[PDB]
């Protein structure tokens, strides 16, 4: 029997499949497209996603297919330096195309035994007290204990669940185009720099093969929401840059809005939502793909705990309680960024003020920590500021903390030489290392790296173990 | 013969008259209203204006008619603490009604020998190579060497000069009302706090005599721009608070827009502009009256230098070069503040972000230093960061720096015990005090307190003296 069906083989579903396969969960990914999408939206990973890959041993292969960058401008394009005091051991951006990211995640989920089934489109679902049935577009049916809708921003699973998707509608539309041009690159760059003095939703990135990635504001809103024709691209280029640069031969044309919507419930019985299926927003700051990977990273071990039969009764609901607010804040900061990109005189004045403010180090650090998600703090109810946050990588006596996390289990980092997780040993590893560069006596880490407890008393630790690791065995 | 005619007896003109009378300038103020306006717009003075009064010995009488406050919320109503590290010796707000401020400034200009003429409205002007003629509404004429339009935001002088007044038109209108209500004050306060959770352009301040100062957003824009009727006040109260509180018996009704305009030239021959005559903007931050007082403080000694015949040929034009950019930045930060008061979802998201940012001390200090004008730096062409800024009050061996400035002349603060201003002694005082709490060897201060030179070489000081104090005598 299949334990979990994943609808959608994007980065969220692929990352989710990897996290489930770490614990033996029989996992089938139903991906509707017959062949992988060759068009990249995302252009890299932010610090928290980079850490997550390192916690799972995948950073080396990601670094081998990407380039590290330490540049500014990630909050509404506000030029700045990279914050020199970012509280991460992975303080950089990893430039890597989403097609490459999906490739690496596909290969890792496969080698762990996840079953990827392409050309399989979920069309219906029927759940009861024991499992979920997925109905494919060809009439075939698949049965599992749980189904997770990782099927993108226009999620079939979300619609079939009737989950409300409230937020702000699209009011600003932008065009996307991979095209060839009739001007030299230096001519394109000169015009772009002139337009970007006021209109920052205009840009051009070469693809290296003679094609150019163009971003250009749309004119009004479209009724069809369909892909723009080449003619529409030329009209918007003329309106924004005064010329269409002789664009021709598009190999990709697209239109995206700035709508911000959030699923009201991440869980409906035995069906859950993750990634763009649970939340949509503009790509300001490059947060969507990171937000989806970290949804799967939060959900994986919890869902595996359910399949394993040791999950506490509130564990699975903690996926919603923790990730729904994180997405709500992402949506809010993209609405703020979009306003800072507005041409209206009011927002322009606020933008100039933000330019003054980001010159202060604690502002620049605060904005980047927001964009890169390294400052996310779940409300776990404890007074300690570290509890609820992810623990950064730290040097041990030999090696580093993240090298001990590749199994996806719990981890008690103990410097007292006195604590014990006896009774939860199959679920929580005991890292007794007084030489660990951490200024707490001990820290209990969930399998997602988030701190669940800090202290030095054994009896205090024993009372905090059952919430995230169930009953002692 | 009259040296200077001042059109308008508001705080700008009254402050200007005081600065001119310090140097014997025969000064006539032509104020159109027969009796002083008893309605206050401003509710106090910010730090730079407070310092300016202390430099002229007027702070004691201002403090005796006002109350000192150290509270937050001066930038777009963003709640915060008063910055604990504000770089002023006068780190507070002086709560004092504008009617009281105008009263104190009227009495001080009079006791210095300025001639205030009420019921005198400037209707025309005619200038030539030798002077200016003011034509009053009753056909009488007055002749002087210079005329300064300090006649408010709808300046007659500005219009007659044909000076362009570019900027942003009014797009947001707000109502003002001194009225009585039919509800207890605690009922008014409860409703106000509920509305101010989203609409921050709504407020109520008691007047102490049973009347209440109401601020309420208007509905759209008015064609007449005339004063709102009581009916219009009730409609806007219902729309914004759901009730009109039983408002009745208005003793003041007003409407103001958010237009931001700036005179293209502060000087036209022998006619200059100052205060609201040179710039209009919303009252966000309470900056207008301070901006006007500091216009007069910049212009006074320069205009007196012209009348005295020792002004360098570029001195009078430096009034525009220094004050026009200062006003432009005030206008810009009020457009930013208005956006932060917008109800639209975009600006609301940016406001929440600003609320996060102002918790950082250097942000809170930066915004308040902007509002209170203590960080204004004129571009005097020198590399030293202090040059162009006003020097804060500092302790001397005995007393403080500002006590030596009441004559409105130049001041060389010398700690080397070696420098000399011989040749400019009638215009620049020599404060030789090695015990002065200032970490420069010496600083040359203009009569407005702004630093013109810093160093220790006598020959370097002699080359900088003529620019602001003319030829040696
Ligand atoms: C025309 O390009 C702009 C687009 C603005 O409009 C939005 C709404 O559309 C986007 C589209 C279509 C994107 O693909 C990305 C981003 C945005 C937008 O804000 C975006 O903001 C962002 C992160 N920042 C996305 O990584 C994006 O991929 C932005 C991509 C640019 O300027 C603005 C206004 O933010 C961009 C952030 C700046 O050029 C900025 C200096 C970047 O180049 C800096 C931070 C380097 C980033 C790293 C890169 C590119 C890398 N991994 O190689
Ligand atoms: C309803 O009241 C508000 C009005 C907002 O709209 C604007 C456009 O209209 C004004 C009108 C009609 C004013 O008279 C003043 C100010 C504004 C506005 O922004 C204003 O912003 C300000 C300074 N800040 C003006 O001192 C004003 O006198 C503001 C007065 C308030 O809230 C907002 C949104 O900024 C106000 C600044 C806050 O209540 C704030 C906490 C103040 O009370 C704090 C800073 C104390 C100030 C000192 C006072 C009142 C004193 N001297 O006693
Ligand atoms: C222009 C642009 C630029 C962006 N730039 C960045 C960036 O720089 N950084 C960043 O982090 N993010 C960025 N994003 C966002 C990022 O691309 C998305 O958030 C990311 O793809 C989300 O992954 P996902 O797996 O949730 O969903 P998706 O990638 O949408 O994939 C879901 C999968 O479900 C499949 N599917 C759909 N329906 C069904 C069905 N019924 N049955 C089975 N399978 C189905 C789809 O074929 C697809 O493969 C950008 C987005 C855009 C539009
Ligand atoms: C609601 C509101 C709240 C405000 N709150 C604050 C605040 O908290 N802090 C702050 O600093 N500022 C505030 N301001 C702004 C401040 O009130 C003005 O900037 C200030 O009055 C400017 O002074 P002024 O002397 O230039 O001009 P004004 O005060 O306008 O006075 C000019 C004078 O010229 C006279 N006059 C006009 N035409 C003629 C003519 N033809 N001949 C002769 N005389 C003439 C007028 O009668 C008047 O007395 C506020 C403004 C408003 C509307």
């Amino acid at each position: 029997m299949i334990d979990v069906i994943i609808a959608g083989g994007g980065p969220t579903g692929l990352m989710l499949a990897g996290e489930l396969r770490l614990h033996g969960v029989r996992t089938v990914v139903l991906e509707k497209e017959p062949t992988p999408n060759q068009h990249s939206r995302s252009r890299g990973l932010h610090a928290r996603s980079i850490e997550v890959m390192d916690q799972r041993g995948l950073l080396e292969r990601f670094l081998a297919h990407g380039e590290q960058f330490r540049v500014g401008g990630f909050f509404a394009g506000l030029a700045a330096e990279w914050p020199a005091d970012l509280d991460t051991a992975h303080s950089y951006v990893l430039a890597i195309p989403q097609v490459v990211t999906e490739r690496l995640l596909t290969e890792h989920a496969t080698e762990l035994g996840a079953e990827i089934r392409r050309g399989c489109e979920v069309a219906g679902l029927d759940q009861d007290a024991d499992g979920v049935t997925a109905e494919l577009a060809d009439g075939t049916r698949l049965r599992a204990r749980y189904l997770v809708g990782c099927d993108g921003g226009r999620s079939t699973v979300r619609r079939l669940l009737g989950v409300d998707f409230p937020g702000e509608p699209t009011r600003v539309e932008t065009l996307l185009a991979d095209v060839r041009i009739d001007v030299p690159v230096e001519t394109l760059t000169a015009v772009v720099a002139e337009v970007r003095k006021t209109q920052l939703r205009f840009g051009a990135v070469p693809a290296g093969d003679g094609f150019f990635r163009l971003i250009v504001p749309a004119q009004g809103l479209s009724a069809d929401r369909a892909a723009p024709t080449l003619d529409e691209l030329k009209r918007c280029l003329h309106a924004t840059a005064g010329t269409d640069f002789g664009v021709h031969s598009p190999r990709w044309l697209s239109r995206f809005g700035d709508a911000t919507r959030l699923a009201e419930r991440y869980r409906t019985g035995r069906v859950l939502l993750a990634g763009d299926a649970a939340h949509i927003h503009p790509p300001t700051g490059g947060q969507g793909l990171n937000l989806g990977i970290q949804d799967a990273f939060n959900l994986g071990w919890k869902l595996a705990a359910a399949i394993g039969g040791w999950a506490p009764p509130d564990l699975l609901d903690s996926y919603h309680d923790e990730r729904h607010p994180v997405a709500a804040e992402v949506l809010d900061n993209t609405r703020a960024q979009m306003t800072l990109l507005s041409l209206d005189p009011g927002p322009r004045a606020v933008r100039r003020l933000m330019a003054e403010l980001v010159e202060f180090p604690d502002v620049n650090r605060h904005l980047i920590e927001k964009i890169t998600a390294i400052a996310v703090r779940y409300d776990l109810g404890d007074g300690h500021d570290l509890v609820g946050r992810r623990l950064r990588d730290i040097p041990l006596t030999e090696g580093r903390l993240y090298e001990r996390m590749r199994g996806g289990r719990g981890l008690l980092l103990d410097r007292t030489g006195r604590l014990s997780v006896s009774g939860w040993s199959d679920r929580v590893d005991h890292l007794a290392d007084p030489g660990a560069a951490l200024d707490v006596p001990a820290a209990l880490l969930r399998p997602d790296g988030h701190v669940a407890w800090v202290g030095e008393d054994q009896d205090d630790l024993l009372a905090h173990l059952p919430r995230w690791f169930g009953a002692a065995t």
